[PDB]
């Protein structure tokens, strides 16, 4: 077999289910006997078939349907290979979900992929659109030379018992087959020729996190665009993990973004880039003893230009699902204070409180102790800062080993090895900034109002809202949800963020994931759209600045799942078709987080008063990709130009098969012209 290119083809159109034979190519005899090599191809799929082989080599005869090698893509954006010679001899597979796309801005686009079969290193690697997607290691390295009875080289399908299986439909822009193993560098470069949308945060940036989730995007009145997201270190798992909140800004309308920062973070566990296992066992494992922050909300007070970042604060080993019932506060002398448990007391003996100036008091004696905390909640014993060893986490087989290192970090009340431990429920935290993220204020735990009967009271991720007109103009609002006397709730401030008041919006005690976002009506009244535990998105209205809310009404015509998915709904500054408009983003499928769509809702005055005053007509819907393509959490923002920016999870974040994927948080922009189908 010669060194270099064995076969090359260009601009090949393939009719769905027909495939294309490469048997007559001069190098077919070499390709049918490859001991290793590299395949790189550019393609555009126009088919909705489930599995679509791009290139294959194998045995087409009867009874030999399990003898072949093929590189394929799926209608849901997955990509992979299967190297087979019947299950008794070998069946090597490698894939990565949500690796490619089908449609971008209304048109089918080309993706560039590559498979490298490295005999010397006994390794197989898959690449797509400039990224290394997956790696397979095998002691018994195998390739085309190991398949019995190869009799064909085919494009757009895999020949099985004389039939075209895994039928592709579309165009193979280019294909090059090398007998040699090209370097990862050459393949990253070669496949990187086609990319769509951009990353703000990414595996390898200064956050040191390989994964991200829960997007927040907001254009400030100054023109600067800011964003935040969970920096999920231990895979894409929710809290009871190691998660920090990442932040970045753009001063050029969303074209380029600054180096990300970590405004909300904990140091009990080290922040590092780690590849979380995706196998059936390891994928379910998560960090057990780390404190974390989760689900960000960004908000701007246009009157003061101040910005706020909110997120849930989870004590060590705590998440929404295992949070203890209680406020985490104790009332002494009429004032609520954070309570603490001395590590040597009984398991549930929270006999201390953090009072004025961070001084820790003994409640039984009502006398101050020798301990105190700073504005970051780190402990001190007589002005001397307390410390503890930072933990590291590594997999030993399917087991996650969490061990102490020799690195000292300040002892914080939310850490598992702290001498004074906070109550194991969730808290609401926030910091403000007057210089667009250059510096942030001290940690402000605003959840003193958490109902003592609640398991958890958390934020609805995305952005908050400031009322611009009416009696309550200037009021700041942040959506919340809980498992307590109410499900949907809100916290508002009339003094520019200095103080917050909690509001129960219903009397539902089921604790469903009622993530909501708020939009303002022309007269200042508000409409909140929310995820529910039923097969619909609900709408509630307030005519008193968010103090009381109407009963839930299903949002007619916008399909969703029973478990649901977070949504984003924003006010647009200019009228569309002459009417005030709001824009909504959410996956449209009734099962699975996929088929993302952006809708434009036109506000109509019905002629009625009160809660029935306005009616929103969802006149336009825009499909971001094809129906099976992944789309989960998202956040919209009107950019300084007329465009609508979109930061979203381009995969199914609920699925147990799409956990721990790198670089799925994408940033895209769309004009109103595009969104209204007006080209
Ligand atoms: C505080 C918290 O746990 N937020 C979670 C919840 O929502 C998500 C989700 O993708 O649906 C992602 C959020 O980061 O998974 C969680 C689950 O639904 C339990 O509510």
């Amino acid at each position: 077999i010669p060194e270099g290119i064995l076969m090359e083809k260009n601009n090949v159109d393939i009719a769905e289910g027909q495939g294309y034979s490469l048997d007559q190519e001069a190098g077919a005899k070499y390709v049918k006997a490859m001991t290793q090599g590299t395949i790189i191809l550019s393609y555009k799929s126009t088919s909705e078939n489930g599995i679509q082989s791009l290139f294959s080599v194998g045995n087409s005869t009867a009874g030999n349907q399990d003898r072949h090698f093929h590189i394929y893509i799926t209608n849901s954006g997955g990509i992979g290979i299967e190297l087979r010679n019947t299950d008794g001899v070998f069946n090597y597979t490698l894939d990565r979900p949500a690796s490619v796309r089908a449609l971008y801005k209304g048109e089918r686009v080309f993706n560039t992929v590559a498979l490298k079969a490295d005999a010397a290193n006994k390794q197989c690697r898959l690449f797509a659109n400039g990224e290394l997607l997956a790696t397979l290691d095998k002691d018994a390295f195998k390739f085309i030379s190991d398949i019995t009875g190869v009799d064909n080289v085919t494009l757009g399908g895999t020949k099985r018992q004389g039939k075209i299986a895994y039928p592709f439909g579309g165009t193979i822009g280019d294909i090059k087959v090398y007998s040699n193993a090209l370097s990862d560098e050459e393949l990253i470069q070669a496949t990187g020729v086609t990319t769509y949308g951009e990353n703000i945060f990414y595996a390898g940036d200064v956050t040191e996190s390989n994964y991200f989730r829960i997007p927040s995007l907001l254009t400030l009145s100054t023109g600067t665009v800011i964003s935040a997201a969970d920096a999920r270190y231990g895979g894409t798992h929710d809290s009871k993990s190691k998660i920090n909140i990442a932040f970045a800004k753009s001063t050029d309308g969303g074209n380029t973004w600054s180096e990300p920062t970590l405004p909300l973070k904990f140091d009990d566990y080290i922040a590092k880039n780690i590849d979380w296992p995706r196998d059936s066992v390891g994928k379910n494992v998560q960090i057990q003893g780390s404190a974390s922050y989760i689900d960000p909300v960004l908000l701007e007070d246009k009157l003061t230009k101040r910005i706020f970042l909110f997120a849930d604060l989870m004590p060590a080993g705590i998440g929404s699902s295992n949070a203890s019932v209680g406020s985490g506060f104790k009332e002494v002398n009429g004032k609520k204070y954070l309570k603490l448990r001395w590590h040597k007391d009984a398991g549930r003996a929270y006999d201390y409180t953090i009072r004025e100036k961070g001084v820790i008091y003994n409640d039984a004696t009502n006398q101050p102790t020798e301990f105190r905390v700073d504005g970051e909640y780190n402990l001190y014993q007589h002005d001397t800062n307390l410390t503890c060893k930072q933990y590291d986490y590594n997999f030993s087989g399917n087991n996650l080993i969490e061990s102490k290192t020799d690195v000292d970090v300040n002892m914080n009340i939310f850490y598992k090895n702290s001498v004074f431990k906070a109550f194991p429920t969730n808290y609401l935290a926030m910091r403000y900034s007057d210089d667009e993220g250059a510096s942030w204020s001290d940690l402000d735990i605003v959840s003193s109002f958490k109902p003592e009967v609640s398991k958890f009271l958390v934020v609805g991720p995305g952005i908050g809202k400031q009322i611009s007109t009416g009696e309550n103009a200037g009021r700041l609002l942040v959506p919340l949800y809980s498992k307590s006397s109410a499900e949907l709730g809100f916290m508002y401030s009339d003094d520019h963020g200095d103080n917050w008041t909690y509001v129960e919006a219903d009397n539902l005690t089921g604790g469903a994931t009622a993530e909501a976002q708020i939009v303002e009506m022309p007269d200042g009244s508000l409409k909140t759209y929310l995820r529910t535990g039923s097969n619909c998105i609900a709408e509630v209205t307030s005519i008193d600045g968010g103090e009381t809310w109407s009963d839930r009404v299903p949002l007619q015509g916008i399909s969703t799942t029973s478990y649901g998915t977070q949504l984003s709904v924003i006010n647009y500054s200019q009228p569309i078709d002459g009417k005030p408009a709001i824009i909504l983003s959410s996956p449209n499928a009734t099962n699975g987080r996929k088929n993302g769509k952006i809708w434009i809702g036109l506000v109509n005055d019905t002629g009625n008063t009160g809660i029935d005053k306005y009616s929103v007509e969802w006149k336009y819907s825009y499909a971001v990709d094809t129906p099976q393509m992944g789309y989960s959490y998202s956040c919209l923002a009107e950019l300084p130009d007329g465009q609508v920016g979109l930061l979203y999870e381009k995969y199914d974040s609920w699925s147990r098969n799409e956990l721990h994927l790198k670089d799925i948080l994408k940033f895209e922009k769309y004009s109103i012209s595009e969104l209204t189908g007006q080209a």
